């Protein structure tokens, strides 16, 4: 999938983000962590995106996954 | 791409919603509709899902999921 060119005005707000904030697949819009325990990964991201010092583990092709912190 | 089973205990929290909540193109996850004029679809509607009464339209020089913004429909 290649990413349109980032015109940020319409990218919708992401609201607090508990647990940080980081982009999208497309480095444009602003999009919150996932936090532990919760789902991640699949296209582009679409079910989450593991805060820094978190992995996206697999379910016990693009992998889906749970933030789970790395030790 | 196909879906996992559902486990709702494994949604995070999808905030409170200017435009309504809506699910997860897995039909699983709660997450926040995106209202008119702001960025929708992608892969699995990562880029957003157009709130009731809304559809996404192509950006325009889109070729052939489509990207677009919500635009309010006849």
């Amino acid at each position: 999938f290649t990413c349109p060119e980032c015109r940020p005005e319409l990218c919708g707000d992401p609201g607090y983000c508990e647990y940080g904030t980081t982009k999208d697949a497309c480095d444009c819009c602003p999009v919150c962590f996932q936090g532990p325990g919760g789902y991640c990964g699949g296209p582009e991201d679409v079910f989450g995106i593991c805060a820094d010092g978190f992995a996206c583990v697999p379910l016990v092709d693009p992998i889906v996954g749970t933030c789970v912190k790395i030790p």
